[PDB]
């Protein structure tokens, strides 16, 4: 019997859920690709566990989430505001495994959302800021073992 650390993905629609599911469970990358909880073994810090992703569209039984928002459009930055309230609440705890990621790093010249006030929030929220990009891959497997890290520490 394997850890299971359950992920929840959450943010507006089109901000890169599923293609950030999809790059770390298969290495694969389709753009315009519109997709079915996916398992996964892997070897964390040494210790082989199993990762559940819950990729819903734009809850309780979730141990960690991944508050994801596009780097391209901060009207997906201003709603993670009510996504983060929204997990605290239905979750009661206030101490929730959490990470900030502002996706699609690769579209830098259509960014709408600076580094500086993503992270100003996440320092807010006394949480990590990580941009990730589904198409380079750029810290994907960063963000998922990040927040499993979480999760591992209560
Ligand atoms: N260039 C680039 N495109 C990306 C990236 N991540 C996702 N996309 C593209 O953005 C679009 C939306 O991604 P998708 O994963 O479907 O978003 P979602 O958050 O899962 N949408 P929904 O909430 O409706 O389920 C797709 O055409 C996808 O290829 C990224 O890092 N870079
Ligand atoms: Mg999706
Ligand atoms: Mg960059």
């Amino acid at each position: 019997s394997l850890a299971l650390h359950k992920v929840i993905m959450v943010g507006s629609g089109g901000v890169g859920k599923s293609a950030l599911t999809l790059q770390f469970m298969y290495d694969e990358f389709v753009e315009d690709y519109e997709p079915k909880s996916y398992r996964k073994k892997v070897v964390l810090d040494g210790e082989e566990v199993q990762i559940d992703i819950l990729d819903t569209a734009g809850f309780r039984s979730g141990e960690g989430f991944l508050c994801v928002f596009s780097i391209t459009e901060m009207e997906s930055f201003a709603a993670t505001a009510d996504f983060r309230e929204q997990i605290l609440r239905v979750k009661e705890d206030e101490n929730v495994p959490f990470l900030l990621v502002g996706n699609k790093s690769d579209l830098e010249d259509k960014r709408q959302v600076s580094v500086e006030e993503a992270k100003n929030r996440a320092d807010q929220w006394n949480v990590n800021y990580v941009e990730t990009s589904a198409k380079t891959r750029a810290n994907v497997d960063k963000v998922f073992f990040d927040l499993m890290r979480e999760i591992r520490a209560r």
